């Protein structure tokens, strides 16, 4: 088998991206942040605090035929922005883009942290990290490509972000138009439970690529590109006015200001982002200063290869029993 879904940017500054995905008999359609950054699918739901529902569709188990309790069965996650949500869990059928799994866990809110509440778009979160990060207590739960990639006829997931503009995402084929010359494949760690790869180097516009191992993670659910802080200060230090702003949370630069461009190596390949990806406009409406879209690592642990880096390719999601990512151009 295989699914084929389009994916949506929730803003006009590509802050996320949604995909409809069908949940239930007769189907509710839910629109979903998919997450290569965690591992559980969860939704607003009938059992969503009421206060904290404002705007999103819930999943209503009660409404269909094919839902049922996963007894004893609880949820509770902390994102790295701060944001959390917990609940219970029901098990049903859950479609992507023509792609069905029987079974699903589907994890029903019942507590959503302000940012969730505060975003009418997004309606839960569909992970597609490795199933180990999966926090369903007293049992951990498959994520939807766990439970999908026997019956796939590739064991892959493709992710293909546009800038301003919608994507694709696809299972278990890899779409052979829709990017340019060859995929470079690259190893993968999955000892954190992430997509976790090694960049070989950078270059800011049209300097000189230098060699540096980079680890971090693709994580579609994280709109910027968070780096070392010798490379995110390398690619400011290139931008006329820019600085780091401890009042605003990172760097920020002058709205008037062209950015350049910025290269990540995919072992001997090369993927750039455009200046404008790396554009998120106004720190707050009407200012004059701007938020940059590639940040500093050093508070978070981790380096991330977010949306800003993901949307400058095709980026393939292979998970056979050795699991590796690929890279093209597009």
């Amino acid at each position: 088998s295989t699914g084929s879904a389009t994916t949506t940017p929730i803003d006009s500054l590509d802050d996320a991206y949604i995909t409809p995905v069908q949940i239930g008999t007769p189907a509710q359609t839910l629109n979903l942040d998919f997450d290569t950054g965690s591992s559980d699918l969860w939704v607003f739901s009938s059992e969503t605090t009421a206060s904290e529902v404002d705007g999103q569709t819930i999943y209503t188990p009660s409404k269909s035929t094919t839902a049922k309790l996963l007894s004893g069965a609880t949820w509770s996650i902390s994102y790295g922005d701060g944001s959390s949500s917990s609940g219970d869990v029901y098990t049903d059928t859950v479609s992507v883009g023509g792609l069905t799994v029987t079974g699903q866990a589907v994890e029903s809110a019942k507590k959503v942290s302000s940012s969730f509440t505060e975003d009418s778009t997004i309606d839960g979160l569909l992970g597609l990290a490795f199933s180990t990060l999966n926090t369903v207590s007293p049992t951990q739960q498959k994520t939807f490509f766990d439970n999908a990639k026997a019956s796939l006829d590739s064991p892959v997931f493709t992710a293909d972000l546009g800038y301003h503009a919608p994507g694709t995402y696809n299972f278990g084929f890899i779409d052979t138009t829709a990017y340019t010359g060859s995929i470079t494949y690259t190893a993968v760690s999955t000892k954190q439970g992430f997509w976790e790869w090694t960049s070989t180097g950078y270059a800011v516009g049209s300097g000189t690529f230098k060699s540096t191992s980079i680890d971090g993670i693709a994580d579609t659910g994280t709109t910027l590109l968070y780096l070392p802080a010798t490379v995110v200060s390398a690619y400011w230090a290139q931008v006329s006015g820019a600085k780091s702003s401890s009042s605003v949370g990172g760097y920020v630069f002058p709205c008037s200001a062209t950015l350049p461009s910025f290269t990540f190596g995919v072992g001997s390949a090369r993927i750039v982002i455009p200046g404008d990806y790396i554009d998120f406009g106004p720190i707050s409406t009407g200012s004059s200063s701007c938020f940059g879209g590639i940040q500093s690592s050093a508070g978070i642990g981790i380096n991330i290869f977010g949306d800003v880096a993901l949307k400058a390719a095709f980026v393939v999601f292979n998970g056979a029993t050795t699991p590796t990512l690929g890279f093209a151009s597009k």
